[PDB]
């Protein structure tokens, strides 16, 4: 009940937008892959996304999922999404974990409810995260 359960876990380069130089930037600072999970809360019926990188564990993603989120998916390996204060954009090792993730994401919203492109403007505006805290 006070716990979590991984309902997907992707390999994947969990990227940041910056809007003011209009570039991706490895999320946490430094390049390298992460271990991507989509947490299901047992006892609350809420989601999260929580990303590590592999080599030393820093926590780069820890993204409260609401309803009505924008995820897009810009190409077969690269996916956005928005929370109050970044832009997250996850390259995918694969074409499989991508889809799997992406699967594992709509599901869970419908609960609720220069090789990589700029987000669109419908992530950039996304406000679905002023449905929480509150």
């Amino acid at each position: 009940a006070m716990s979590e359960q991984s309902i997907c876990q992707a390999r994947a380069a969990v990227m940041v937008y910056d809007d003011a130089n209009k570039k991706w930037v490895p999320a946490g600072g430094s390049t390298g892959f992460s271990r991507v999970h989509i947490y299901h809360h047992t006892g609350n019926n809420t989601f999260r996304v929580v990303g590590r990188k592999i080599q030393d564990h820093q926590v780069v993603i820890n993204c409260a999922i609401p309803k009505g989120l924008k995820y897009n998916q810009a190409t077969q390996t690269f996916h956005q999404w928005r929370d109050a204060r970044q832009v997250y954009g996850l390259n995918f090792g694969s074409k499989e974990d991508a889809n799997v993730f992406a699967s594992a994401m709509m599901h869970a919203l419908e609960v609720l409810g220069e090789h990589l492109p700029p987000p669109p403007m419908e992530v950039l505006m996304d406000k679905s995260f002023a449905s929480l805290e509150s």
